[PDB]
């Protein structure tokens, strides 16, 4: 039923404002010229870096804890999609764990534009190119975040779509090391109703855009792949960064 599906997609929307303070609206008002509030700071060299603090191995020691209060905000809100929590709990960590990181991806475009990323809950904005130029290892981990962002952004999706998008990666049922997949994959189909409902009804013009979500969801697996195996060279050749417990945990059997 189509009045199902809306009350569905309202209540994600609700949980999806509730677990993740910083939203695409809010983003992008502040990456345009929209909001008259304040102007974000922009890092766009080492100096504008220090000024900011009152060098790669601490920008993503900084991601990495964001990447961690972003594992509570997704854990926060994937016990709010209406099933998970009868689930079977060893299958509720398995979503989570291969999940998670796609998510962050997802959401991460919100906050990305071929220009930069926001940073500091909106308060800022580090250049891509100043991440480019971590020619050490490190500046091979954004490039193609962006690149991929750049095209995800094009599908012009906001967080109406994107709170049942997030639903659907999380209710996989296609992940290693899952018990009882069916009832997983029950939850999902119902989810996927709802987003071809919600772009249909949010994205006239925009035809097939189920379709295009659908390919970028594969394309998604990529990017963790890269960003894991990428991630295989740093705990080999570059020792002096190390990894939080719950993400090395999180990266354990890929
Ligand atoms: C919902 C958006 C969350 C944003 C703020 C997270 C910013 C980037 O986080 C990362 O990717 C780092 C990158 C390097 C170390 C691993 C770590 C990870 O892969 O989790």
């Amino acid at each position: 039923e189509s009045a199902d599906l809306r009350a569905l997609a309202k209540h994600l929307y609700d949980s999806y404002i509730k677990s993740f303070p910083l939203t695409k609206a809010k983003a992008r008002a502040i990456l345009t010229g929209k909001t008259t509030d304040k102007s974000p700071f922009v890092i766009y060299d080492m100096n504008s870096l220090m000024m900011g603090e009152d060098v790669a191995i601490r920008i993503f020691q900084g991601c990495q804890f964001r990447s961690v209060e972003a594992v509570q905000e997704i854990t926060e809100y994937a016990k709010s999609i209406p099933g998970f929590v009868n689930l079977d709990l060893n299958d509720q960590v398995t979503l989570l764990k291969y999940g998670v990181h796609e998510i962050i991806y997802t959401m991460l475009a919100s906050l990305m534009n071929k220009d930069g990323v926001l940073i500091s809950e909106g308060q800022g904005f580090m250049t891509r190119e100043f991440l480019k130029s971590l020619r050490k290892p490190f500046g091979d981990f954004m490039e193609p975040k962006f690149e991929f962002a750049v095209k995800f952004n094009a599908l012009e999706l906001d967080d109406s779509d994107l709170a049942i998008f997030i639903a659907v990666i999380i209710l996989s049922g296609d992940r290693p090391g899952l018990l009882n997949v069916k009832p997983i994959e029950d939850i999902q189909d119902n989810l996927l109703q709802a987003l071809e409902l919600q772009l249909k009804l949010n994205h006239p013009e925009s035809s097939q855009l189920f379709a295009k979500l659908l390919q970028k969801m594969t394309d998604l697996r990529q990017i963790v792949t890269e960003h894991v195996q990428l991630l295989q060279v740093i705990k080999k050749t570059e020792t002096d960064m190390s990894l939080h417990p719950l993400l090395q945990e999180i990266y354990k059997d890929l």
